[PDB]
């Protein structure tokens, strides 16, 4: 059926038709809605494989081509002799571009298109993929000015010889357990921060240590590197108005970079496939800094600020929230570093929404993780309905490695 | 089927097994999440089985599960309806009933004070002036000088859909709002339509920027008419901040009474479709969303220009800051004049305790998350953390059409 998303706070109401395309399963049924949950063969190959490569003519404007049949008949004869297939340097952009932009959970993809991507599929061993991963933070980063990239390892084959990016994300701080029961660093990590202490790391036991990289090549054991600190940005975080915040010893990195997802095209598998953007200030400032589980700064800076602490009603929590992103934002914006703060970035999805809608007759969507953390209802995409549904080519979660590695 | 719902902050896990019990769809499909859409005369036939599922759930609820008292009451009502096509509740089972519609109630965040409803029987009302009386006592019972109480009012069931008993006012008190030539508007905006309806019916309009509106009512499908709330029923607070001096000067205020009154409410298959019920403000319904919505009030910039703030770029977080202050400025208004609110902490955190024991009593607790998560400070919350399940229990309380938009004019 053809569904309908309207905006309550413009009127505007949107027609999609896209879902009726979508082919994976979303965890919900018709008597249970499962939305907030946060994670709900050669015959198989063909039809995936015919599925994307039909997408990939249409959009070059050769659907039902000779080259379309060609390549549609050289990839069926490639499967059923070597049980799987490998994909020509534009499907491979085509499809990791397609696969952002069918990332329901993602407010930024209205910078889709200009992913730059990194064929690191002729890469064998784990000082190759440290090469690789160093030049993506380095080009990404570009002295501040990040650019969105993505760099794509050897697709899997036998599931025995995966390449891996062991950490979740390339830049991290470490956590460890104290005496006291407490937790140093980010608690986050803690479990990461071992594993790596347990493989040889040297762990300098403090607040904000930049994790190593525990790279996994052809499916052997992980092996450590640490990113060359020059590579590595960071911001002092300070207030434009509060001289005591540099006294919290708060800082944070630039670069934003998922390392653990698996990128699904044309039902070839690429189980390391890390990418980069840039940070919407909420990301750090509320989630990082102020979560209960994470960093939890809130009474500190609470404190320093001299509030009512006594009752809940005085919103103190939510008047020290306000304070440190602002200050997130001010420390980013003044080292020169990008970053977006929660209006911007949702008034562009909003834009690209109503683009996609108009010419890919819709656009998957999570509300649930679409609007901000903080200020949620003066956000535009608040009162926007949205419609979540799976598309491939796409981005998918899996399994932590060392808890499925065989040594 | 076991369905396990983990709090990412606690990692408190919990099993849902109520979810067995949910019968009405949701909207969405295998392939198809609609958890953010806003809006996702029975035969005998569907009905006595509709009946029986209620006064089994009611007699089991009080231990007579089997009872001959159990058996008797279903033949009673199975006699009822093959004999007048409908059935009468019994007060105990009405007042079972709209409770329980509270306790189903997934975009709720204030249940954990389910079983404390009080439930005025309205059934024997035949009039419009009928419906006034038993409204006015509601108001004056709910808001109890400041020191509010739950309460719902039921007026007589659907019959045969011609004879409809309602309340065309979306919340039994709301300000007025007027569409002016120039495009702009006095008022609330989102009252526009209706207050155009009352002022056709008759209704002499103050014109200004906090009217309450009066009230329209439908007795037994007839012509609504017009009734005005004694002012001295409608407690009104003053709006002023504990620091800002200038913030009185806004002129804001607002009314201490929610009360939505155009829901249907559904108890074994009987639909009531003028049940008007209220309980107590939650500070951001009105410091968020009722002030700082850009289609409601709208009152960010000059609440921001004021504190003279950075409204140069977004990035300095001006909208973020004023709203913090406008919210803190409906909490102590409120708490100032001894009229009960309860903060979105307060709230959030009572919700999460009354969904854990939910779990372990009933196995389950049916919530909306898009609907449970405040709209300002949403991660600071409990609520913001805790997967949740959302699906259809009855009894309950669901959205109806428009009155003016299905009325037949006498
Ligand atoms: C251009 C700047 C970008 C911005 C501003 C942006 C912003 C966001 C935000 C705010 C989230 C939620 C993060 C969280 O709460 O954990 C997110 C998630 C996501 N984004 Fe983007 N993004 C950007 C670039 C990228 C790129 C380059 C890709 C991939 C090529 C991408 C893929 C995704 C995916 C798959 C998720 C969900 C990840 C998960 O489930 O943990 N994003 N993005
Ligand atoms: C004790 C005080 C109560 C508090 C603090 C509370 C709070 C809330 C809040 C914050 C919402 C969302 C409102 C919105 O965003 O539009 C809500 C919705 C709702 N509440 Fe409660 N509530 C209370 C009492 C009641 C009572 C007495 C009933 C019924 C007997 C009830 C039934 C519902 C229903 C059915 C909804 C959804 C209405 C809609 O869809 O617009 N609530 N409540
Ligand atoms: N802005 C981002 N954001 C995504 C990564 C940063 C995010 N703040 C984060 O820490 N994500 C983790 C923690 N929670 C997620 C999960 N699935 O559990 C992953 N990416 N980008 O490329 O520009
Ligand atoms: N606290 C409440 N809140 C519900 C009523 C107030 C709410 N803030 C409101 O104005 N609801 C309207 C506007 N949006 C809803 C809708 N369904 O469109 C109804 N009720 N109570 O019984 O105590
Ligand atoms: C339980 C709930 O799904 C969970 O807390 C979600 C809510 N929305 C989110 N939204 C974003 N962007 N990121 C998150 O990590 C989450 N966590
Ligand atoms: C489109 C979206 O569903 C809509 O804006 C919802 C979001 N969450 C909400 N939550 C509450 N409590 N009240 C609302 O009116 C809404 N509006
Ligand atoms: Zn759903």
């Amino acid at each position: 059926r053809f569904l309908k998303v309207k905006n309550w706070e413009t009127d505007v109401v949107l027609t999609d038709t896209l879902h009726l395309k979508s082919t994976l399963e979303t965890g919900c049924t018709e008597h249970i809605c499962m939305g907030s949950i946060m994670l709900p063969t050669k015959d198989q190959l063909f039809p995936l494989a015919k599925e994307f490569l039909d997408q990939y003519y249409s959009s070059i404007k050769r659907f039902g081509s000779k080259a379309h049949m060609d390549r549609l008949e050289e990839v069926n004869k490639e499967i059923e002799s070597t049980s799987t297939y490998q994909l020509k340097d534009t499907e491979l952009i085509y499809g990791a571009k397609h696969a952002w932009r069918n990332a329901s959970r993602c407010v930024g993809r209205i910078q889709w298109s200009k992913l730059q991507v990194f064929d690191a599929r002729d890469c064998t061993t784990a000082h190759g993929m440290f090469n690789y991963i160093c030049n993506h933070v380095k080009y990404a980063t570009n002295k501040g000015n990040l650019r969105s990239a993505i760099t794509i390892f050897p697709q899997r084959t036998d599931g025995k010889h995966d390449f891996r990016v062991w950490n979740s994300q390339l830049i991290r701080y470490a956590g460890y357990k104290q005496p006291d029961g407490s937790t140093l660093g980010d608690p986050a990590n803690v479990q990461f921060t071992e594993i790596c202490i347990q493989q040889g790391w040297k762990a300098p036991r403090g607040r904000f240590d930049v994790l190593p990289l525990l790279l996994q090549a052809n499916g052997n054991d992980p092996e450590l590197f640490q990113i060359p600190p020059e590579l590595v940005l960071e911001v002092p975080i300070r207030h434009p108005k509060f001289d005591w915040f540099k006294d919290l010893g708060l800082k944070w990195y630039g670069l934003p970079a998922v390392s653990n997802m698996l990128l699904e095209i044309g039902g070839l598998e690429f189980s390391a496939c890390p990418f980069s953007g840039w940070y919407m200030g909420t990301e750090i400032g509320v989630r990082d800094y102020c979560d209960n589980s994470r960093y939890n700064i809130l009474e500190e800076v609470a404190k320093k600020m001299d509030l009512d602490m006594r009752k809940t009603s005085s919103l103190w929590k939510d008047q020290a929230l306000v304070e440190i992103n602002i200050a997130v934002l001010y420390s980013f914006q003044s080292d020169k570093v990008t970053i977006v703060d929660h209006h911007s970035a949702t008034e562009s999805f909003i834009k690209h929404m109503e683009n996609e809608y108009r010419c890919r007759g819709g656009c998957p969507a999570d509300w649930v993780w679409i609007v901000p953390p903080m200020s949620g209802s003066i956000t535009p995409v608040f009162h926007q309905e949205m419609l979540n549904y799976r598309l491939t080519p796409s981005f998918e979660y899996q399994p932590d490695p060392w808890n499925t590695h065989v040594w």
